[PDB]
This record gives C-alpha cells, sequence and structure tokens, in this order.
C-alpha cells in the first residue's frame, strides 16, 4: 500500500496536480497520493522547505515525498532523489508522533524527490541522508521532457515510480554532498539578552505569527514556560506575555498569548482570535524576544 | 474499506491535513480519507457544523466523520464520539440519497468524533444518537497530547483507530446527554403570516443566499411550490418571486429566484449570476418570507 | 481499479463535492476519485473545458471524468456520456506522457460525462468520440432529483456507475451529433503576416499569460524557437522577446519569456517572477503577434 | 467685486489649479475665485455638466463660471463663451435660493465659458442663452497655448479677462446654434406605469443614491409626496418606501428614504446611514420607479 | 473684511460647498470664505466638533464659524447661534497663536452658528458662551427651507447675515442652557496610577494617533516631559518611550514618540514613518497610559 | 493686493490648513492665499519640490510661497527665506504664461519660506537665488513655537509677515549657499542612443505617466516632435509612438501617445483613458527612450 505525499507550487485551480496525480496512478496503481499542499508562493524555496521537513514522523515506513518548486524548469538541471536518515521526533517537546507513546520510525524510511535548488536544505539538515541520487534514467523521466513542467516529468513521475518499487540507486549517479544544493538559513541572533530572529510564516486560516526562533533558541537562553515575555514584531509593535503551552492559558478570548507552535517554535497569537489579520502582519517582519 | 471523512478549520495551506493524513494511514492503512472541507472560520462551530450535518447519508454504513474546530486544543477537555441513530433523508423534498429510489441507510450505522464543545449541536438534533462517550484511552490518544494540535491529537488519531474497528465502547466513559456541549440555534419565528429568519450562509462560489428557514417552516406556514413570496433580506430588500423549484425557473439570466436548496433551506438568487456578491449580502443579514 | 476524475464549479468551501465523493464510494467501493478542480468560474463552460481537455493521455485506461458546471439544473435537460476516440497526444511538441517514451494510450478507453452544455467542445474536437448517450435511466440518476443539484445527480452519481462497469449503452439513447451542444470557438485570425489572438487565461498561481495561439498556428506563420517576436497585449502593451522553450531562457530572473506552454500554446511570462499580477493583466484582453 | 467660479477635472493633488489661479490673479487682481469641484472623472462631460448647471441662482449676478474637462486639448478646436439667459429657480420645489423669498435673479446675469465638447448641454437647456462666441482672441487666449493645458489656456485665463471687464463679444466670433457640442441626454423612458431610469450619481460622502427621474417625470406619472413607491436598482434590489420630503421622515436611523434631492430629481437613501456604499451601488445602474 | 470659517460633511467632489458659497457671497460680498474642512464623517457630530474646538485664537476677531452636518435636515429643529466667552489658549503648552507672544483676543469675539444636535458641545465646554439664540428669523433663513440642504439654509446663509452685521439677538429668541443640545464626553478615567481613554483619532495623513488623555489629565497625574510611559493601545500594544515634544527626539527614523500633539493631546507616532497605517490602528481603540 | 500661495503635507481632512490661514489673514489682512495643494506625501520632499518649482511665472509680482513638509519640526532647524532670481520660462516650448505672448516677469520678484531640509533645491537650480535668510527672529516666528507644528510656526505666520511688507533681510541672517540643504537629483543617463531616467509622477487624476527626461535631453539626443520611439517602462512594458504635442494626435481614444507635458518633460499617456491605473504603473519605475 504505498504512499506517495505530494507538496507543490502548482495551485488548485487547474488540472496541473490533476495530470501529475493520472501519472502517479498509471505507473503505481495501488498508491494513494496525500496532498500535502499546492498553495506555496511559487519558487520560494524556503516556504515549501517549512511545508516538507516536518512530514516523515506522521507517516507510515516507505512513504515517498514529492515535493517541487521547479523554477529551472526546462534546464539540463536533474532532480535529487533521497533516503533520509532520520524520521526525527518533533513538536513543542520533541516526541513521536501518535496515540499511545508515538509511532517510532525506523531509519531509512523515507524518500524524497524534489529538484536540485535547495527545496530540500531543512529536509537534509533536520533528517540527515544515507543516499542521493541524480534523476536521470529515462525508465523514470521522460526522454523528452516537457520544459515548462519539471514538475510532473521530474518529481511527479518518477516519485511514481519509486513507490512502485523501482530501486532508488537506479534512478542516475549518486551525488556527492557539496552537489546537493542548499539554501542559506539566516541564523537567530542574540542581541545582548535578547533573541533576534524573524516572522517566519503567518499561520492561515488563524492569523497567529511563528518565528524562526526555535525552542532550543529559548532553553540556550534560559527562557522556559511562565517566563515574562516582551516580544517585539517590525521593530515597531511590542507585546507582553507569559510563555505558555497553548491559546486558552492566555484567559479570555482575544488576549495575547506567546506560545511554542507544533513545529517547535516560538509563536504569538490572539486567543481564539487573528493576531495577524487586523493589525496586516506578514512573513519577514523582524521577531524580537527578551525577559 | 473503511473511510473517514475528515472537516477541520486546518486550511489547506501548509501541510497540518497532510500530518494527520498520515497518522491515518498509519493506524488504518487500508482507509480512504475523504476531505469534506477546511476551509470553514475557525471557531465558528456553528459554520462548522452545517458542513457536517447532512453527510451521513452520502456514506457507506460505518463510515467515521472525524469533525473539528479546537480552540480549546491543550486543555483539559476531551473529545467526544457519539453513533447516531438515524442517517436522515435530506433535499428539498426529504429523500434518501444515489440513483433510482436512493441508498437506504441503516440506524446506528455512523459514528462522528469531535470536539465537546458543541460542534455536534445539529447533528445530534438531526440524527439523535444511540452512545456518546469520552475520548480519554492512551489507546486512541497520545499520552502526551500536543497542546496547540488537539484536532489532530483528539479528532484525526482516535478516528483512525474507530475507522479500523476499535470498540467506540472503549474509548472512554460514557457521557450523559447534559455533559455533551450544545450551542443554542436561534428559532425561526411567526410574526403573523410571516417567518422571520436569518441568511445562514453565503453559498460559494456562486453568491446564492441561503436561510434558516426550513421546508418545514414554509409547510407550517401553507407555502409550497408556486405560491407568490415577498422575501426581504437586511430588513429594506424586499424581493419577490414564485417559490420555484430552481434557478431557470426565473426565466432570463439574472432573473430573481426564490427556491428550496438541497439541504431542504429556503433561499434566494438570481438564475445564473450571482446574487450576494455585487451588493456584498452577508451571513447573519435577517430573513423574513411571507405569502 | 477504476479511477473518476471529477472537475466541477461546486467549489472547495463546504461539503458538496463531498457528497458526490461520498455517492461515487458509494456505488463504486474500490473507486479512486481524482480531483480535477473545483474552483472554475461558475456557468464559465469555456473555462471548465480548458480544465478537461488535455486530462486523458495522462490517466489509465478506462478511467470515467465526470466533469460538470451545471447552470440548467433542475430542467428537462440531461447529461451526455460519451467515449472518446484518441486519447491525443499533448504538450508544446505533441507527444504521450509519461517515462520513456511515454504511456501510449489505445482508442477507445475514456468516458466523459457531463451535462449537453457545450462544456465537452473541445473534448470532441481534439479527441473526437465513438458513442454518446443521453442519460436517462434510473438504474444511474435518481428517479427523483435534486432539483438544484444536478452535478450530483447527473454527473457524480452515473459517473460512478460507469465507474462500477454499468455498460455505456443502457445509460439512455444515442445522441446525433447535432443534439451535442457546442460553444463556438473564436478563430486565430492572420492579419497580413501577425496572428490575432486573445488571451485564454491567466496562468494561477503563476500570473504567466497563456493565449490561444497554438503551436500549429505559429507553425503556419514559419515561427519555431529563436524567432524574434513581437507579442502586444489589450492593444498597448508590447513585448518583445525570442520564442524560447521555457522561462529560464530569458536570462537575469524577471526577464521576459515568449514559450510555448505545456497545453501546446503561445505564452508570455516573466522568468521566475509574475508578469500578470503586477499589471493586473486578464483573460479576454487581445494578444497579437508577429515576427 | 467680480467672481470666477472654477469647476475642473484637474485635481487637487498637484499645482494645475493653482496655476489656472495664479493666472486669475494677474489678469483681475480684485477677483474672488470660488472652487466649485477639481474632482469630477476627466473627460466625463455629463458628470461635469451635473457639478455646473445649479450654480446661477447661488451667485451674485456678474459671475463667470470657468467649466472644463479638456480631453481635445492641443487640437484646433476653441472654448465657447455664452451669456445665458434665465438664472433658473431649483430644487426639489422650483425655488429663488437664498433667505426671505430668496434672490430673484436677473436674466442675462451669467457668463460660462468651456471647452466647445458638450460640456455646457445642460446650462443651455435648462438657462437657454442670448449669445455665443467662439475664444480666439489673443487679447483672452495665449498666442502659444500649452498644448496639454487648455483648462489653463482656454478656459481660466480668458475667464479672468471677462471677469476683469472684457466685452464678451471681443471674444472671437458669434457662434451659430448648431456649432455649439451637445451630448444626448438620455430619456426617463414610460413602460407601462412605471418610470424607468439610471442612477445619475452616488451622492458622495453621503452614499445616497440619485437618479435621473425629475421631478417633472414623477408629476406626468400622478406620483406625489406620500404614494407609496417601489424603486428597483441594477435590475434586481428592489426597495419600497413612502415619498418624503426627507430623509428624518423615513423615523428611524437607517429605514430607506424616498425623496426628491436638492436638485429636483428622486432620490434614495437611508436615513443618517449609507445606501450605497454597504451594498456598491454605482453610478449608470437602472432606476425603475412604480407606484 | 469680514471672515466666515466653514466646517461641513458636504465634502468636495460636487458643486454643494460652492452653492453654499455663492450664497455667502450674495449676502456679504466683502467676506472672505475660509474652508475648514469639508471631509468628516457624516453624521459623527463628535468628529465635527474636533475640527471646531480650536479654531478661535487663530481667527481675527469678529469671526463667523459656520460648523454644520445637519442628520435631522428637513425637520422643525432649527440651528443654534452663539457667541462663545474666552477664544482660549491651546497647544502643547497652553499659549496664545502668532508670532512674539502670540495674538491675544479679546472675550466674547467669535459667533458659531451650527445645528443644534451637539455639534457645539466641545466648544461651548472649552470657551463658554455669553448668549445663545434659536436661528428662526425669515431675515436670515428661507421661508421655505431646502428639506435635504439645512447645512446651506440653516447655517450657510444665516451666517453670512452674521458676517454682515446682522444683530446676533435678532435671529431668534434666547435659549436657555438646558435646550442646547450636548453629546456626553466619555471621561478620562483613573485606574490606580494609570489614566485610561481612548484613540480620538487616527491623524492624517501621517497615520499618527491622538488620544483623548489631555496635558491636564497627565499634569494630575505628574507625568511631564522626560518621564518614562507606558502607553498601551488597544489592550494589547505596550510602547514604551519618554514623554518628548516633538517626533525626532525618538532619534532614529521610525522609532516610537510619544508627545504632546499640537491640540495639547497625548499622542504617540514613528518618527517620519507612519504608525497607525500599516498596522491599520483605527480611533475607538483603548489607550493606557502609565509612569 | 499680497498674495501667499501655500503648499504643505498638512491634508485637507481636519483643521491644520485653516488654523495656518487664520494666521495668514489676522498678520496680513488683506492677503489672498491661495491652496498649491495639501496633500503630498509627507515628508518627500522631492515630490514637495515637483509641486513649487514651476510656480512663479503664473503669479503676480511680489507673491510669497510658503512652502512645508517638516519633519524636522520642533528641533533646532530653522526655515529657510530666500529671494528668487529668474521667474523662469517653462512649459513644452519653454514660454512666459498668460494670454498675448505672456506675462513677462521681472527678476527677483518671488519669495519663498520653506523648511531648510532640500524642499527648495528644483527651486534654486531653475530660479536662481539673490539673497537667502535663516529666519529666527520674534517679530515673524513664535517665541514658543509648537513643538509638533512648525509648519504653522516657522512656515505660514512668518510668510503672512513677508506678504504684509516685513522686510525680508530682518528675519535673521543671511545664509551661505552651502547652508542651504539639497537633496540629489538623479541624472538621465545616456546608454549609448537611449537615454534612462525614470517615472517622476503618476499625473493624478489621469493616470498618465510623468518621466524626468526633459526636453533638453531630448533635444541633446536630436529627438524632435514626429520621431518614431521606443518609451520601456519598468525594464518589461515597451511601447512605440511617435513624439507628438498632445494626446489626441494618437488618434483612437485608448491609443498611446507620447508627449511633452505641459513642466517641458517626457511623458507617455492613453488618449482620453488612463495609462497607469489599469496596468499599476508607478512613479520610481524605470523610464528608457530611444529612437
Ligand atoms: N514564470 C515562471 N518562471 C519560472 N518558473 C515558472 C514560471 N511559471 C511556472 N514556473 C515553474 O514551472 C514549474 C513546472 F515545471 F512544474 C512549476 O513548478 C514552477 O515553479
Ligand atoms: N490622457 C489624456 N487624454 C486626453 N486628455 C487628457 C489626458 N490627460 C489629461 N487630459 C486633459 O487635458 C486637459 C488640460 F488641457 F487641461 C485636462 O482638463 C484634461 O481633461
Ligand atoms: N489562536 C488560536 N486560538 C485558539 N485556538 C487556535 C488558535 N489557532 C489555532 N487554534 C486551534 O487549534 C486547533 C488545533 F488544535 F488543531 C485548531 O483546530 C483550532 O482551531
Ligand atoms: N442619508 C442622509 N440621512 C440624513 N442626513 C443626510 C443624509 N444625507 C445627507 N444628509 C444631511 O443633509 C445635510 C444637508 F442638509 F446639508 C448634510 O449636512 C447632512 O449630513
Ligand atoms: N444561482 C445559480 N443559477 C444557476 N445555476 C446555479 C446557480 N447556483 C448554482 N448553480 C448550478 O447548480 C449546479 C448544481 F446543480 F450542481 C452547480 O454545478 C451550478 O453550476
Ligand atoms: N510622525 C511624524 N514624524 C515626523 N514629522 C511629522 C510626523 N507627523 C507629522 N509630521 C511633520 O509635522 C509637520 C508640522 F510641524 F507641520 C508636518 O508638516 C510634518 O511633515
Amino acid at each position: 500500500r504505498p504512499i506517495i505525499a505530494f507538496m507543490s507550487d502548482l495551485g488548485t485551480t487547474d488540472d496541473s496536480v490533476a495530470q501529475c496525480k493520472g501519472l502517479m496512478y498509471s505507473i503505481c496503481p495501488d498508491v494513494t497520493v496525500v496532498d500535502v499542499c499546492h498553495s506555496m508562493t511559487p519558487w520560494d524555496v524556503e516556504e515549501g522547505a517549512r511545508y516538507i521537513v516536518d512530514l516523515p514522523r506522521f507517516f507510515p515506513e516507505g512513504t515517498v515525498f514529492a515535493t517541487t518548486t521547479y523554477p529551472a524548469t526546462g534546464t539540463t538541471t536533474r532532480s535529487v532523489a533521497v533516503r533520509i536518515k532520520q524520521a526525527a521526533k518533533g513538536g513543542a517537546r520533541g516526541q513521536w508522533a501518535g496515540s499511545g507513546a508515538g509511532f517510532e520510525r525506523a531509519e531509512g524510511s523515507y524518500i524524497y524527490i524534489a529538484p536540485n535548488n535547495g527545496l530540500l536544505t531543512t529536509v537534509l539538515e533536520e533528517h540527515g541522508y544515507l543516499e542521493a541520487y541524480e534523476v536521470t534514467s529515462p525508465k523514470v523521466i521522460p526522454e523528452q521532457p516537457e520544459p515548462t513542467f519539471y514538475s510532473r516529468e521530474m518529481v511527479a513521475i518518477p516519485s511514481a515510480h519509486l513507490a512502485a518499487g523501482f530501486p532508488l540507486s537506479e534512478v542516475g549517479r549518486p551525488l556527492e554532498d557539496h552537489e546537493i544544493v542548499r539554501f542559506n538559513r539566516p541564523a537567530v541572533e542574540q542581541d545582548g539578552e535578547a533573541l533576534v530572529g524573524v516572522v517566519s510564516a503567518i499561520d492561515h486560516p488563524f492569523g497567529n505569527v511563528w518565528t524562526n526562533i526555535h525552542r532550543t533558541d529559548l532553553e540556550k537562553a534560559g527562557i522556559g514556560y511562565g517566563a515574562r515575555l516582551r516580544l517585539t514584531l517590525d521593530g515597531v509593535l511590542p507585546f507582553e506575555a507569559p510563555l505558555t503551552p497553548t491559546f486558552a492559558d492566555a484567559g479570555e478570548i482575544g488576549n495575547i498569548a506567546i506560545y511554542l507552535n507544533s513545529r517547535g517554535y516560538l509563536s504569538i497569537a490572539r486567543n481564539a482570535a487573528s493576531l495577524a489579520y487586523p493589525y496586516h502582519l506578514k512573513e519577514g517582519m523582524s521577531a524580537r524576544v527578551e525577559a
């Protein structure tokens, strides 16, 4: 019962994703295709990375992740297919997902296939990898690929072959580590006592504000649950609240909650109301936190 | 071939729904996950209720409905799992769904699992229930649930256990009727000869106007197809048309149609044009109808 | 392993598509339902046609295409079910889809079911057909169809019967060619040396501009890759670039690319930036191209 | 103490109006320049006409009206200067303006100077004229007029000469009636018992709705104050109210008032709330009224 | 050389203000009409009050203030004309306006004429008055006033008679204090050490934030220039800055300044950047200040 | 009959301009105050400069220009008052303004008073100056200036004293040329045969596009009326048209006109339609022209 989990920038306003899916079912008739999301800002590899980095612990072992924004479509570039090492714990605390104590996942149990454009940067950082190959074999890609549709030709199609049991090491030559393109992750800075980062995302549809300041950055500064924080956004808008596990800890509906989100990052919200939308807060705004 | 039909407020702009789905396939490998919708206004339990109340007659017996907006995530609250009684006929006329005379559904054939926050109010009103339990067993929920993701921990995960055949009565203790939270449904008033209600929804993507005035309210006042109606919206827009089965009965494109929608409620539209969008008509505007 | 590929105007903001899907799984328990898209402009048959015409070569033989915008819902009209002839090659070059040399598809291998309102015009033009029937049998549609939901009653339901192996010729009487409604496709004009057409679509989410000027129209005028073109939009915005296979051929990010899209049509874009959105370019604007 | 009343399409976002005013004070040092308005939709002669037709009865005898939208700037066209005949009563009732019984104005007491492009159509209809001349003398216009600024060269400048006492008949040759350009005023139609016109303006900043249905059209159909009217806008939105003199006659704040505006035309509003803005009502929408 | 300073809700998008001005020049040929502003939110008497309360010290003695929003137009209501007592100092410090030590203004030197609807509430509070009359004489208003234009009939017209020297006490009968309508001014509360008020206005076009917390409220709590303040907006934005005289005192462009505005009220801004516009801050949001 | 022509960033949404005007009439009772405009983007000295540089030739000799955006309000900075040298010809051709051959203006006939922040940069470039003084005397400014209102205290007030005949050289000490702050005017570059500049302004309310490419730049490259030009905006929207004197020379309504505007600069428009608004063209976009 193979699964392909599919993340693209193709949208859901026409038949583009469906063309990919038709080919996936053609190649691997028993496959289940699970949509991750298709609404990422086109060509924003850092955003795409956020939608795929946390996936493995949630999925059955053997799942293939087909993950693509492909602005270099129709060039001599070729996709990378990697078998990751650690499925990796996650969340506010760092745990396995599932009922009971969670579902522990075996190492080496997931494949990602993507443009070699840095989309897999955080996947490789957080999970490591056991093997990586350039995707070139005409057994798994078209001999004559559609120039403007490499997300289909060089990701969707070969992902379905991999789901069907095509040997990963036969997709093409092995890639050395330096040949796998990475984007630079801007660091969270210490600035005296304060941590200085950025709003990584507006958390739709709630309008919560997610920062790139991780639990580990907070722990490094001695900030734990209960600490009274001043969190300043965009250089201008300050908020003040204690760090709490969840939204309802802020008390009344509309009150500010500062918390660790389900991906492990410092975040700010209103309790059962939107923070971001009324004040037009945006990704890329500065985020400074201090006790 | 178990089915989980999944309705949430998690959106389709990131991997949140996919994390839930991964766990569903982990727990119940043979499951089919059917998206109901994920775009409800967050925390609007009355809107969520509208998206789930009409579902049972359309689905195979044994379907599990995983339905969630979870503003009390991370608190001591626990979900409710209920086996409904009547699958219930529906539509403008009140019938079974499907070809021929429709698919008759057996009683006691569907389970809903939801936050205990009133989301199931109309489900319980229209279908009744045979049994209801608090969802507490660590066999079906995490021992250490993610504080900000109870839609996953307390709905998605246990729904998959239920779909896999976990006995409903083993999820936790039985709930008495008064322990199942309800929202108040404002009634349709008789006001002399007129029926007085509200616009329950703008029917996207068409911009039809749906009211909370049901067929049964119309029947009570003697109003049937062919009756010349005056339907006043927002206190000031007195539209006049006969009640007709469908949009084309209004004649020319753009003309006003007053009709019974597919959920059994009095509605108003233009024939193959949008009523609501040009005039910015809104949910919560008053709706008065009279012969 | 039957597949139904489902394209509607029902949106993804409520349970409407899910009601259709529940019935599809009820009728054909082994089916896979693949969403094409549900976000087309309601009642715009020409737009719907664009989302369904290219599908067959991507899907396994035996796939049923359930394709619907149904403004004549609740009238005496009945759907048409057709078995197409040629699956048809496609793309910028005209080829089979898939890995290697592509997946050759047998003739007569796909069924479309749709309102008989011209939605299938381009399907029939590009693929031909072997047989066409009016959908009337109460074995495949409701005896008492919901007046305002013919997309469910007269498309979704009978599509599932067809996917389950109900004989196509038993759905109702054969239709003569003249009884299958067509929309008029406005032609691309030659105007001296220039080709004169329209913007057929803004290609979301990228904001590329797609025209109705086909590869075959370009070939007729001797225009091939490398030709320096002047492409004028809306009568007044001229652009100049060579015809290239893909976006990156324009060089620097933001530069103009004029290319053949993956559906075989002359298009214009910026390289990894949006052309249409900053300048509010729109479907229906004139498009003139000349060497 | 001469007055120039100045209406243009030049806006108030730069120094354009001030350049005109500087020249007016240069030519006629004792002049008072009164702004009518400068925010008309550029080139919309019918809208400009509405802002100038009602002016004369309000101003001291001898006032010059400099009124201009000049899309034919820099062509061989020349402005028209006219001395009107009747100052003309106005309002809901048809009266002189001012305290007591009002200020009766002598005939032949006002000059309009405008592009000869139909801007003065309604001025001439409602007031008549005694004499009209083409504005060509280099004593009152530049010998070398700025091509793109005829509103200054051919209206503002010569208006100041006229205000200073330059003889009207010396500005250039007399114009015959047929040489004075007119726009066509679309008529109010009788359609059975109903009057069928258009929304002539959204009355900013209040969002009242003004129609082209005049008091005289209402009188012709026997409609007077107290008559219960059904007024339908845009073919779709009906309203019902009695015809009243003013807004407060509707009773509660927000209630619909149907009234005669201060220019003599049938209008619709909410009492101390905006009608047009919440429903996005627009100029050019149809307006049908019936008893 | 009489002056009428004219504040209305009539806008500057048509000839309405000009009709008023024409009549003013008709009645008082030597008058100078000074526009205060015409863009107030219609019917918002509290906003109108803010635009007129600070005026007297800036104008020559004998100036008439014609100030009007007239939602009760066409009713039996009549305007009030008042001679104020103290011209009153103003500003951040409380001083006369002008060069040197400023222009000292004599008592009893200004007349306001307005609808008797509370528009003059703050004028009377801050300046006091010596005499007040109902405006009823047909020597100064029309015998047959236009029902929908009392801002012209009952304010503009009689203001011009007053400017021309018509005796104030002859406009109609004297009004007792209780017959002059007032709106309620919500007070600034002391709440422990903090002062609790509201954002009175967004200061356009800069987007500074003006509160109803006056210098005198600050002085009462011992707060002077240099005091480190915490100013919380909307319950959740706790800005921190010293109280400074001006914007540049915040240092770098964009930094927060907390200051006393030119009307004497506690305000917050960014230095040469907009505070309110990026964050959509609004009038009516709470404003709490504390040392 | 003195004139003050007043340009500020104070807007027209409250009484701020009126406070300034009241003081101007207080100081100089016979003055005429002419509004230039009050809607400039706050603190944008380059934009303010565009609204004041062309004024002198239009106004009577002796006019005082009070021109202000004052972001350094409340600091030790003081305004500059300058007597300009040449009134300077202007327009597409370079001429005097007015009827006949125009009104020749004597040298040394206009005074500007402004913040010393570079607002007068282009005034001084295009007109030169005879004398410049720092504005410090308490005879012409307040002894205790309102910290946040220097546009009133240090521009409006002293302008009225200057209009009233206060000797310019007594306002304070003479300023050396290097003490008068200037902004840098980016040059128009020659780039092979092409001229490379920027869109200096969107010409509201028409949506014409004004560039910083002057007649003199065109003359330098041999470009005169009749030359076929390619004008490229924003790097990517090319237009092609001959250089013509005016809009109507483009022929049909909506056609592209490339012309010299009334300020002497290369511009592009549509004939009696908006160019900028439909395509959201903006100030600061690149503008390249070539024959
Ligand atoms: N204007 C553009 N420039 C660069 N890439 C584009 C593009 N429009 C779409 N794409 C890209 O083409 C990919 C396709 F191969 F699948 C999509 O995934 C893209 O991101
Ligand atoms: N793009 C355009 N096309 C035609 N006329 C225009 C224009 N832009 C401004 N105008 C016109 O030029 C006049 C001027 F002579 F005073 C203005 O009154 C205009 O309406
Ligand atoms: N700002 C907020 N306040 C309260 N609940 C929120 C929230 N943002 C998201 N949620 C809620 O978290 C749930 C999650 F547990 F699944 C979502 O279903 C909720 O709507
Ligand atoms: N829809 C409306 N309801 C109440 N008053 C209105 C109105 N529209 C305009 N006004 C009012 O009419 C006055 C006029 F007499 F001068 C204006 O000053 C008012 O605000
Ligand atoms: N206001 C309207 N007028 C005409 N058709 C409409 C409509 N609103 C929805 N529809 C149509 O009803 C169909 C249904 F039967 F499935 C949808 O597919 C529609 O296109
Ligand atoms: N937030 C702000 N920061 C800097 N200057 C400002 C400002 N708000 C208004 N101004 C400035 O204050 C001046 C005044 F003194 F007249 C106005 O002309 C301003 O440009």
